[PDB]
């Protein structure tokens, strides 16, 4: 379970999908 | 940004999510 | 937060893609 | 499979999720 950034390559597990989503509001 | 599965670590692009489920809906 | 499924309509809230991507090993 | 979010009920098709992440980038 993953999820990684575009820009920065930032680790987020899949079951964890609204902290990925709060990330890309902030920008990086 | 990327889309990872700790089964076997193959990545996927995120956009290209439904390759992603595919994937995991056969075990690996 | 919500997911729905193509063929059968069922919902799962987003923070449950385990879920929804377990529904979609089995059947519908 | 659809995409929809709670705060304004917008669907979005799954495939299509990096659409769902732009308009949640911003609030509504
Ligand atoms: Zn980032
Ligand atoms: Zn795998
Ligand atoms: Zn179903
Ligand atoms: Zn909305």
């Amino acid at each position: 379970s993953l999820l990684t950034c575009g820009q920065c390559q930032m680790n987020f597990p899949l079951g964890d999908i609204l902290i990925f989503i709060e990330h890309k509001r902030k920008q990086c």
